DNA sequence: CGGCAAAAAACGGCAAAAAA
DNA sequence: TTTTTTGCCGTTTTTTGCCG
């Protein structure tokens, strides 16, 4: 979890809000959360790709929340 | 003990305080500290971002306390 | 949104279907292959030899055909 | 030694005696400054405004 | 499947036949040497010295020799 | 091995016998010089000045010369 | 307008691992 | 070793949206 991580990821997941997840070597992935638990976030663009959230610096909602 | 990180954060988060959050790859992250909890900051800008604390080295405030 | 909910059903759809997959490392290093399997910190990687990778090394799973 | 033992008197001993340091990062960045508090997690840079710095981003601590 | 069900049987495999491994680290260093012993966080790779590699800086274990 | 069987020991050999050490971290910086003492995530190096070294920033301990 | 069911998020018990 | 803490999982209770 939990606290203020999972209901944001949430509330980003249910709104389909489109994001940008900067990992820790400088790229950027968007798409949408399709899914995530604990440790990996499922993003979906084109393809639905694992990420890891170890790898993960920053996630960024890109329309107000 | 997680005693020092939560008076901090919280302190920054009542105090209002513009805080320059640098991460491991040296990006600088300006902003507003909205609220946090044992894995994320929340980081109030032009958008509400979440940041994983693994990839932050340092939370420089701009102010005192 | 619990431990381990997600990344479990995911890895063994992508190892039972054998379907070709893109690690991407927190290096940049691009790792194609098929999981052979996987547990809590590793996944085995197949394609000419079998290799081991360390999860916390992993940025992302990348599916070459849908799962 | 064994369990979170030997860091905390190190940094104890760091901070009761005002004792400046140089913070190594993992980057490479060098963070001169003193020790006021830290925890398990966290460690107050002192200098010209307390910072937080990160442990997991420390590579070494050296007193000066 | 789960916990280190396949990283242990893995590296006792790779340690018990004694044959060549390949240890890449994240920063791109390449680590050949022969798996002497391991617990949880750390490698022993035997060679000219027995050298402690700790497991959270390395991302992939090839064996070579492979087989 | 599972736990601590193999990582305590062997610091605790090398700091038992004072023998000199080069700790590579995961940047490519060469540290070098003795283990005074260490704990769980924490190795106190000592050659001109003493230091605390992070294991997380730590990929490999060599030894000059065996165990 | 009132139950019905999906889902979240808070509560609590369990048991491995840290601390003494 | 003994004792304690804490992250780990399973449950309950509340919400919320659909359906009756
Ligand atoms: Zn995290
Ligand atoms: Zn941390
Ligand atoms: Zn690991
Ligand atoms: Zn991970
Ligand atoms: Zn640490
Ligand atoms: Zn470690």
């Amino acid at each position: 979890g939990q606290s203020l991580q999972d209901p944001f990821l949430n509330a980003l997941r249910r709104e389909r809000v489109p994001v940008s997840i900067y990992l820790v070597n400088g790229i950027k992935l968007q798409g949408q959360i399709e899914s995530f638990d604990q440790f990996v976030i499922l993003l979906k663009n084109t393809v639905s790709q694992m990420v890891y959230k170890h790898a993960i610096s920053t996630v960024v909602p890109s329309r107000p929340v």
